[PDB]
Formats: C-alpha cells, sequence, structure tokens
C-alpha cells in the first residue's frame, strides 16, 4: 500500500568529464530499475526491481511534480495526512528532489525556477488551487529536525538552533506527540512562502555550522497544514483540515543514528507482521508513527545514484526501497 518511486540522478560535471559509464538504467514503462553488478558492458550480471514508479536521469523536477506530487496534494486538499520520504546516500538527490535549487545567475523568479522541488512547488500550488476556486483557507508550515535524537525548529526566528525542543505523548489523540515550543508560522500569501524558506536556510547554515555533518546526518520533517472552509458554488461550507509532512532523511550510508536506525527496524516489523513495532524507539518513528502503518497516506522516493564507485550503497537503498512496499496502512 505505502508508494515506493525510485529516482537516479544524472552525471555531474566531473563524472561526465571522466567518461562515466551509467551501472544504472531505468524503465518508466515497465517500472523498473536495473543495475549491473559486475564488470564490463560487453557482459555482466544485473539485479533488476520493480516499483510503483522510476524516474531516471533525465526526469525533470516537474515531472516529479506533476506525476507524484499534485495527487498527494490534491488528497491533502480533500482533508487527508500525506507523508513523502525522501531515502537515500548522502550526494544521491534527496534535498534536491524535496527542496531543490536555484538556477544560476538569477535567471528566474523562485516560483517559475525550475530546479524548484517539491516544497516550494507545493506551497506556490497551494495557494493557485484554493484561491483559483475562493476557498477560506488557512496554510500553516513548521520546520522539525531531528539530529543525535534530540529535536530543533529551523523556522522561528526568535530563538537560535541551540535551543533544544521537548516531546511528550500527546493523551489526546493516539500515536500522535506533542512538541513544546514547536513554532508553527502562517503563510498569509504567495509573497510570504520564499521568505519563509529564505530564514530556514539562513537557520540551516547555523545548525551546520554548530553541529557536524549536520545537512548529512539531521532529519527534517517540513509539515504544511490546510485549514479549509470552502464555500462552492451552493453555499454548504465544508470543514477540512489537511497535512502534508515532507521528509529528507539523513544520508542513508553506513556514527549512529538512532532514528534511521529505528525507521529501518519499523519498516521491518511492518512487513513481516510482527505485532511489536519499536515506534517509541526513536524520535522520528514516534514523531511520524501515523506514517508507517497508521492511516495516513505515505510515499517513499528513494534516491540513487548512476556511478559504479556507489554500487553497494544503490543496491542496499534499492532492497531497502523495494522491501518497504509491503507496508500496509491506511
Ligand atoms: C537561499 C534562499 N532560499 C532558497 O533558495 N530555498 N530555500 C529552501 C528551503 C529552506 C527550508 F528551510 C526548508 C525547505 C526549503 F525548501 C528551498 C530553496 C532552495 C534551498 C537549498 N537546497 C528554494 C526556494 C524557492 C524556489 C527554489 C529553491
Ligand atoms: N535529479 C537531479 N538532477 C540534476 N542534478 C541533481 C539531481 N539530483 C541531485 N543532483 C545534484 O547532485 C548533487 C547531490 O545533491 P543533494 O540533493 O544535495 O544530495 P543529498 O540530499 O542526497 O545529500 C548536487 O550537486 C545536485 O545539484
Ligand atoms: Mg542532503
Amino acid at each position: 500500500n505505502i508508494q515506493v518511486v525510485v529516482r537516479c540522478r544524472p552525471f555531474n560535471l566531473a563524472e561526465r568529464k571522466a567518461s562515466a559509464h551509467s551501472i544504472v538504467e531505468c524503465d518508466p514503462v515497465r517500472k523498473e530499475v536495473s543495475v549491473r553488478t559486475g564488470g564490463l558492458a560487453d557482459k555482466s550480471s544485473r539485479k533488476t526491481y520493480t516499483f510503483d514508479m522510476v524516474f531516471g536521469a533525465s526526469t525533470k523536477q516537474i515531472d516529479v511534480y506533476r506525476s507524484v506530487v499534485c495527487p498527494i496534494l490534491d488528497e491533502v486538499i480533500m482533508g487527508y495526512n500525506c507523508t513523502i520520504f525522501a531515502y537515500g546516500q548522502t550526494g544521491t538527490g534527496k534535498t534536491f528532489t524535496m527542496e531543490g535549487e536555484r538556477s544560476p545567475n538569477e535567471e528566474y523568479t523562485w516560483e517559475e525556477d525550475p530546479l524548484a522541488g517539491i516544497i516550494p512547488r507545493t506551497l506556490h500550488q497551494i495557494f493557485e488551487k484554493l484561491t483559483d476556486n475562493g476557498t477560506e483557507f488557512s496554510v500553516k508550515v513548521s520546520l522539525l529536525e531531528i539530529y543525535n535524537e534530540e529535536l530543533f525548529d529551523l523556522l522561528n526566528p526568535s530563538s537560535d538552533v541551540s535551543e533544544r525542543l521537548q516531546m511528550f505523548d500527546d493523551p489526546r489523540n493516539k500515536r500522535g506527540v506533542i512538541i513544546k515550543g514547536l513554532e508553527e508560522i502562517t503563510v498569509h500569501n504567495k509573497d510570504e512562502v520564499y521568505q519563509i524558506l529564505e530564514k530556514g536556510a539562513a537557520k540551516r547554515t547555523t545548525a551546520a555550522t554548530l553541529m557536524n555533518a549536520y545537512s548529512s546526518r539531521s532529519h527534517s520533517v517540513f509539515s504544511v497544514t490546510i485549514h479549509m472552509k470552502e464555500t462552492t458554488i451552493d453555499g454548504e461550507e465544508l470543514v477540512k483540515i489537511g497535512k502534508l509532512n515532507l521528509v529528507d532523511l539523513a544520508g542513508s550510508e553506513n556514527n549512529i543514528n538512532q532514528s534511521l536506525l529505528t525507521l529501518g527496524r519499523v519498516i521491518t516489523a511492518l512487513v513481516e507482521r510482527t505485532p511489536h513495532v519499536p515506534y517509541r524507539e526513536s524520535k522520528l518513528t514516534r514523531i511520524l508513527q501515523d506514517s508507517l502503518g497508521g492511516r495516513t497516506r505515505t510515499s517513499i522516493i528513494a534516491t540513487i545514484s548512476p556511478a559504479s564507485l556507489n554500487l553497494e550503497e544503490t543496491l542496499s537503498t534499492l532492497e531497502y526501497a523495494h522491501r518497504a512496499k509491503n507496508i500496509l496502512n491506511k
């Protein structure tokens, strides 16, 4: 039930120059990804995997949005909860996919940059989906990050990222938690979302200088909650609450990452139908408990490299993402 897609990144400027041969081949039609596990493109062994969707190195950012995000967002607009994870070795594109980048030399505005990833596009489409239908709505965003099992808020400008938040169990609704001090910024208009990301980025830098390899070892959960009141052409004002969680996971490459380690154990228990699922063993799995075997619609975009020097990691990632397909939750 949990949908899993694979995204291979293209070779960089230094790989094309070193005349690199891709050990990875994608077949979107057959939704399969094939990787050469032994030398020689003249003769060799291969390992194949089938996923709900596969996107080759030529896949553009807009292709990921129209294909995976747009549908998920729709479901969020209907009043449901959805989560999208990005799993993969450092350098394969987790952040590129989830956040994206800016085209060089200020060639475009943020809302039109073809390099923009899921988060900016989503925030911009929410304001162009509901506004363009006259519905009373309200968007809230939060950016909770995890590093060495400590929680950080990368968006409230009052305190710095050296302030560790506390987590407790939410006695109201089961399988949930309360983060004391977590900030929920309100996004009033499109012209306000970039500003928010700008701030987050500035704090991301601070966390990086304060914590070792922060960008590779941390887990980030960017949440967007939409409070809606759709007044159709009739007059019925329906009450809808939708939450979308965009999770940029720590690099899967393998000191110890308790949340990553626990996320793996949790998937294992869910797919092997074991009675006890270790959700409580990490901040990530407790925070996102409802996204693993709960009532939330979840999708995992596993990122991979086409370079042969990343073979071992590429297989581990695919093997992992492949096992994840058997998780049933809704
Ligand atoms: C520096 C100014 N900010 C900035 O460019 N951006 N800041 C980003 C960003 C910052 C966060 F805290 C959390 C989630 C995010 F999405 C996304 C990014 C790219 C960020 C780097 N991967 C962007 C915005 C709009 C269009 C294309 C890219
Ligand atoms: N799909 C892609 N298309 C073009 N470049 C990509 C793609 N994915 C990743 N890259 C590039 O690969 C490098 C790794 O980026 P990044 O997303 O930060 O990795 P990660 O988040 O997995 O650690 C960057 O220079 C980025 O620009
Ligand atoms: Mg990264």
